[PDB]
DNA sequence: GCGGCTCGGA
DNA sequence: GCTCGGCTCGGA
């Protein structure tokens, strides 16, 4: 029962952007930055095509959010991403000072929001970013499993 | 290989003065691959409305365009300031070979100070670290920006 | 040594 | 794994 402007509502737009990365032969990850139930930034992985090692879905949304906000600080915003953020994106989330990150499926190998580490809730950091996970995880995992050529029942098998 | 660390750090300090002229954090970075400059950068986050426009990110982005590849193997990144969590993570994704910074970020540094994400176990890539290159001149720029005495920083 | 310190929500 | 390798792009 997904209501408009719910976590699943925004995650489905983020999943629609992940299909764009899939069509572009990239890692099928999409991201949507939401502030007061309004989209201020969208993005998907374009690193291979743009020759940008930082062109992850979360970065493309944060850069767009800063332009839309005319401010490199994006307080009280919520970032939706289909994949658990890496160290790069989680570190960028701290600098933009967003309010929460909502991701779908986990990166059990190198995830930096609970999996390999938790840089967002690291002690000593200038800002703490709240974490919500599991939103449409089955649909986010299906996209990446087909990209990485893996059956779904092996992606994060220890959590199942 | 060819040039010395102080040679390239002198170039990175020149770029940090450009960020200083732009009323930004005076941090500059130069990306070197096979003793040739493939990327330059300085902090431009306030002017570009970019939360990621750190010196290292702008230098790495430029390197990816020059190399037409989002992977920048065997390159060495020079920066006047210890990389943050965001910038250190970008070096892992770019798969650079070494990061050389001058002064340390004792508060939130992610290359030895607050943490070491470059040498974290479990990561796909390990980035070597060299520090202290022209540390006095890198610290002077940030101390004057942060309005702090030199004998307090670190 | 403006406030309080690694941009001003450091 | 109506079987590409080896698994969280192919230097995963
Ligand atoms: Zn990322
Ligand atoms: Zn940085």
């Amino acid at each position: 029962s997904e209501v408009e402007f719910s976590h699943e509502y925004w995650m489905r737009h983020a999943l629609a952007l992940a299909k764009r990365a899939r069509d572009e032969r990239e890692v099928p990850v999409g991201a949507v930055l939401v502030l007061n139930n309004r989209v201020i930034g969208e993005g998907w992985n374009r690193g291979i095509g743009l020759h940008d090692p930082t062109a992850h879905a979360e970065i493309m949304a944060l850069r767009q959010g800063g332009l839309v906000m005319q401010n490199y600080r994006l307080y009280d915003a919520t970032l939706y991403t289909t994949f658990e953020p890496c160290v790069m994106c989680a570190g960028a989330m701290i600098h933009s000072r967003i309010g929460r990150v909502v991701f779908g499926v986990r990166n059990a190998k190198t995830g930096a929001a609970g999996s390999l580490m938790d840089v967002l809730h690291h002690p000593g950091m200038n800002h703490r970013v709240e974490i919500t996970e599991g939103i449409l995880a089955d649909e986010c995992e299906a996209l990446l499993c087909r990209f990485f050529r893996m059956p779904r029942r092996v992606f994060n098998a220890q959590k199942k």
